[PDB]
């Protein structure tokens, strides 16, 4: 299907796979608001993004995702500016072990708030009409990274909570969709297209791995 | 090894499956700080206990595992009594969806805060003498359940931080182990405390997640 007219709600957005996966959603004719409180990254993030794109398909926002109030905000102030949201995109994440409670506050709260605010404003029940929510991962979600425990046990959280909410939203008939992806940049956007644009894979796994390419694990 | 006059610490044994290991723990000899939050709950179990094993084997101490600086005392009260620590089991837990915030802030956080006082105060590198460290996890950290799913954040992140803690204190050559148990929906609990005991038993295991299923018994995850 085609993506045009969409919106889409990137986190952390203003360097680094994040930006890159705007460019692709801006590329595909949809419009996107980055949010990320690196605002001296954000600020040349929507520059650069500009000079292949109509400024007004591009918005910013600055928020720190840990605080649901922010978060809300954020979510009010995108579904208001351009009327309705369709897409979420949770990757905001910092990699760290000294100060593991903001490694654990940072990975597995925030994408629980970020799908609890996207079914809120997307549950056909309660309004909207549905649309998609990715959580980003990675394999310390699906391998033991002895190196970084509270990483992996970060990553295995987000990537229960993806199922659970998936059969919860497909036992609610509710239309947001939820999926996880668990790779090893551009590549990874390419990831964005490849789930976006099918409707049938909602509450899976998907991995991109020099072995295979993009590919889906199996539970 | 040896479980005779070891000294262990298991949160959360007011009642239910905590109870049970305590009680394994006090068959085997092992001394036993109990700790748990029901204070009601646990002067009655402490009041069975003493009756089948001597007064002086065993105490309690009434704390939350989520509180760091509560934590931080109940471990320096028990090696003020028993002058030592080798076993610890981390059982603390709930069910709830409504306050998201505490079921992880209990489930996950509590477990990592006692699993680093334990290899603070067990690890060879800093005067202890070593032990062994267990944590409570459940079938829900490795299936999803429907209705529940800060309950699988939770335990998904116990298993992962148990299965890398453990390996990051063996390569430091710091003698503690780190090992976490996941029973079935409770299949009699004893079934639970016939368990912990089995990981002090045997010192070839580390970072081992025991699941228990009543169509086999009792096997391990395959990685
Ligand atoms: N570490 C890796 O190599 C892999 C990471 N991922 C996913 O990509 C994310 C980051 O990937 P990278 O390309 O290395 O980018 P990065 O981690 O270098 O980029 C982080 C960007 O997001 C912002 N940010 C991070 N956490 C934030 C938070 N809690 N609140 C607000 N802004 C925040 C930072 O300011 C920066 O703008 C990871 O969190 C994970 O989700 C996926 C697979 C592998
Ligand atoms: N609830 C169940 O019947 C089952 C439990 N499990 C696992 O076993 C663990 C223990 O469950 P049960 O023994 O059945 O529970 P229970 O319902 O018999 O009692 C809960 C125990 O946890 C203690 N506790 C709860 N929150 C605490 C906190 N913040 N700090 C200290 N102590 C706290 C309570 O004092 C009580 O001792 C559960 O956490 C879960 O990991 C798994 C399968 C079935």
């Amino acid at each position: 299907m085609h993506v045009n007219g969409k919106v889409a709600l990137v986190t952390g957005a203003a360097q680094g796979i994040g930006r890159a996966f705007a460019e692709a959603l801006l590329l595909k004719g949809a419009k996107v608001a980055l949010v990320d409180w690196n605002l001296e990254a954000g600020v040349q993030c929507k520059a650069a993004l500009d000079e292949q794109f109509e400024p007004q398909k591009t918005l910013f926002i600055q928020c720190d995702v840990a605080d649901q109030q922010q978060l809300r905000d954020t979510f009010r102030k995108v579904v208001d500016h351009f009327g309705r949201l369709d897409i979420l995109v949770n990757n905001a994440g910092v990699n760290n072990e000294k100060n593991w409670e903001k490694t654990l506050q940072i990975n597995l709260v925030s994408v629980i708030s970020g799908t609890y605010l996207g079914l809120d404003y997307m549950s056909k029940q309660n309004g909207g009409e549905g649309g998609i929510i990715i959580n980003m991962s990675s394999l310390a979600g699906l391998m033991p990274v002895a190196q970084q425990p509270v990483y992996c046990a970060s990553k295995h959280g987000i990537v229960g909570f993806t199922r659970s909410a998936a059969l919860a939203a497909n036992l609610m008939n509710s239309g947001v969709r939820l999926n996880a992806i668990c790779p090893g940049p551009p590549l990874i956007a390419n990831g964005l297209i490849t789930l976006i644009e099918d409707d049938a894979l909602n509450g899976a796994i998907m991995k991109i791995t020099t072995s295979k390419g993009i590919h889906f694990q199996d539970y």
